[PDB]
């Protein structure tokens, strides 16, 4: 009952703590607490111990004594609330961030964690302003500052950008050298001038946080198959997302689990997520051989059992370091092989992962060290889309003449052939190296569309077609506008609904406004500028950014007609829309990748500077696929002449919009049933490899 004899086993705990031995300082910890259960002290630190070790419903615990025994603790209030935060109860959580401000006006932690929660809810402004008060209490807070820099970053806020990326290299750099997990995280290093080694050093602590997770379940090492013997001849292959569902994941890959060859594959979805009702989810559950819901079972040691019982051989990581993944089940090797696919661009940097699928564009072998995974190539490039049966209505588009254009006014319809043939003189104009994009003269039946469209009605009728505009999709058929459905209307698409300029070459960019950078926008003001016939389309993605971009635009010298802002749309109105736009000038710093796949399946033309890390190289992996080499730009100048070139060349303009047009259906780009034949090959490497008795290594053909 020694508060002088507890007191110094806390002390010992501590010196545990710091050599990494987790696993003795709880024992430490614990035995000051049978000595001197009214330890506030030990209370608080077992329970960040615990905390580490995923046991958050016993931290909890302990760091509810801690406060009862000291009531004045703002340290131990601020804790709780990350276990709260982390047991998704996020009210509760608030409520101990604000508490430890109310007790302590100037406990800095605190306020960095009230903003870490408005981070999360979208309230940037918000966050941003708790941040910065957080940073005044205490100028030297590496986390504040870091997460403070991706805010600024979402919103595109560029003040000091320079002096800010400086900054964060050094914080980054002080950390690692001292061995403590670093303020950036994995997703976000991506983004921030750091090199490789930094980038991947950031993604293996951070997968190093799935160990102690893991370690305390005292799991043995699993006995993986070495034949195909209990699958009868068939690979079990096992793809873990928490995306199956209306998510961008199964935008891509949705419709892979069902072109599977039944004979050599036998296809487990491991679903992290509960159901959200989508037909996505739907489709993946009907069509895998298996799907396993494992948002039921929260342990990820009888998670992982679950996986090694069905007797996967290839186990497929689809989340990385994104929301929704839980990565001790990787770190648990309940497959004797697996790899990372689609849903991360970038490495885990941790042991428990194999192989990277990726591509010999995205991820050249020179550059092979960026990464912590053997690389395994896709043939082509290893990105893929299901826009093919997604949006199978815009296979095929016509147009509207005021007096030709391609992109002004556009109908898209699986019926839009019949209601063509109904129509009196429809002009059919030839597109050149079987293919025709019919032309809608204007006439009493053209005004009527037009008329539609411009008193912003809903849909029409015309010879006993429907006629829907393109702005309601979501009130004609709400599955249809978020991509669930194919639309079963005819829907007319104009520049004037969005605003856009009729006589005007169109750059669009759909991405996420993160992705820009003050030099990205140095570029597209360049282009600007020497295509004075032009305007740049953005989204309000955060609208917050608009203001600062538009700001910077100016700086540029760029009057504020020349950026032009939609907010976002349904999936399909997204992808619709595309078609508006002459060409679409790629972000360099991290390239749009499902927003790639989108412009593209649109027949627009997109511009790309390739860079080092894979977000970069993406695009350009794209483009090659699609084969369309004189869109990749190797460096800055060579991207502004390109754009500067369809800008002001409309018939090399024409020649490349028909070659994007043609190639999105002739090349393998968007080819699901291919890809998923390229992927089954990859597999059977995988396999053999390792049941040859060989270690993961390289995969190139
Ligand atoms: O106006 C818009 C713009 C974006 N999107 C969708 O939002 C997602 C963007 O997610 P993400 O930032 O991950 O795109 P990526 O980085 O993969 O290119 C994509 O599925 C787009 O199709 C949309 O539905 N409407």
């Amino acid at each position: 009952s020694c508060p002088t004899h507890a007191d110094s086993l806390n002390n010992l705990a501590n010196i545990k703590r710091e050599q990494g031995n987790i696993e003795e300082a709880v024992r430490l910890y614990r035995k000051a607490l049978e000595v001197f259960p009214e330890f506030a002290a030990a209370h608080s630190n077992l329970a960040s111990v615990l905390q580490q070790q995923g046991k958050l419903q016993e931290a909890l615990m302990h760091y509810k004594e801690a406060i009862r025994i000291s009531p004045t603790f703002a340290d131990a209030y601020s804790n709780m609330g990350n276990t709260l935060k982390e047991m998704q109860d996020v009210q509760g959580a608030l409520q101990c961030y604000t508490r430890a401000i109310q007790i302590n006006p100037a406990f800095a932690d605190a306020h960095s964690n009230l903003a870490s929660i408005h981070k999360d809810s979208g309230n940037i402004p918000e966050a941003i302003a708790s941040y910065r008060t957080a940073l005044k209490l205490k100028p030297d807070f590496p986390d504040a500052y870091c997460n403070l820099a991706h805010c600024l970053q979402i919103v595109c806020d560029w003040t000091d950008y320079d002096e800010r990326m400086k900054k964060l290299v050094s914080i980054v750099a002080d950390q690692l050298e001292k061995n403590r997990l670093p303020s950036v995280h994995p997703h976000h290093s991506m983004l921030y001038p750091l090199s490789h080694g930094f980038r991947k050093a950031i993604a293996e602590r951070h997968g190093n946080l799935c160990l102690d997770k893991i370690n305390v379940l005292h799991k043995p090492p699993y006995e993986h198959p070495k034949d195909l013997k209990l699958s009868d001849g068939r690979l079990r292959v096992g793809y873990v997302s928490s995306d199956f569902g209306n998510h961008p994941t199964s935008h891509l890959m949705q419709s892979i689990p069902g072109m599977h060859n039944p004979d050599k594959f036998e296809v487990f979805c491991y679903a992290l997520s509960p159901d959200d009702g989508t037909n996505f989810r739907v489709k993946v559950m009907a069509e895998a051989n298996h799907f396993i819901d494992l948002s039921q079972i929260p342990c990820n040691g009888k998670a992982a059992d679950r996986i090694h019982q069905d007797g996967i051989h290839i186990l497929v990581n689809m989340n990385g370091y994104t929301k929704g993944a839980r990565n001790e089940l990787f770190a648990l090797r309940p497959a004797p092989i697996q790899a990372m696919w689609l849903g991360y661009p970038g490495t885990s940097g941790a042991l428990f992962m194999d192989y990277i699928i990726t591509d010999q564009e995205t991820s050249p072998a020179e550059v092979a060290e960026q990464y912590s995974e053997k690389l395994a190539y896709m043939p082509h490039t290893f990105f893929i889309g299901d826009h093919a049966n997604m949006f199978p209505h815009l296979k095929k588009k016509a147009v509207i003449d005021f007096k030709i254009y391609d992109n002004r006014i556009v109908l898209n319809g699986i019926d839009l052939k019949a209601f063509l043939d109904s129509l009196p003189d429809v002009k059919i104009v030839k597109m050149k190296c079987a293919l025709n994009m019919p032309v809608i003269p204007m006439n009493t039946i053209a005004e009527a569309v037009i008329e539609m469209i411009n008193r912003g009605q809903i849909q029409i009728t015309i010879n006993g077609f429907s006629i829907s505009n393109g702005l309601a999709t979501t009130q004609i058929n709400n599955k249809a506008a978020t991509g669930e459905e194919v639309p079963r209307t005819i829907i007319v698409t104009t520049r004037s609904q969005y605003g856009l300029p009729e006589d005007a070459i169109v750059y669009c960019n759909f991405n996420q406004l993160y992705k820009i950078d003050p030099s990205t926008l140095q570029m597209w003001a360049n282009i600007l500028k020497r295509v004075p016939n032009s305007v740049l389309w953005l989204l309000r993605f955060p609208a917050v950014g608009e203001p600062n971009i538009q700001q910077y635009a100016q700086n540029m010298g760029l009057p504020q007609n020349r950026i032009i802002f939609s907010p976002v749309a349904p999936k399909e109105e997204h992808v619709r829309r595309g078609q508006l736009a002459d060409v679409c000038l790629d972000t360099p710093l991290c390239n749009g990748h499902t927003t790639g796949m989108d412009v593209l399946w649109a027949g627009t033309p997109m511009v790309t500077m390739p860079g080092e890390t894979l977000a970069s190289r993406v695009a350009a992996s794209q483009l090659t696929c699609l084969g369309c080499l004189e869109l990749i730009a190797k460096n800055r100048q060579e991207y502004e002449d390109i754009a500067v070139k369809l800008g002001t060349d409309l018939e090399y303009l024409k020649k490349v919009r028909g070659k994007v047009w043609k190639q999105r259906i002739s090349s393998p780009l968007f080819n699901t049933k291919q890809y998923t034949m390229e992927l089954e090959r990859l597999y059977l490497q995988m396999w053999e490899h390792y049941a040859a008795g060989n270690k993961p290594d390289h995969m190139i053909k």
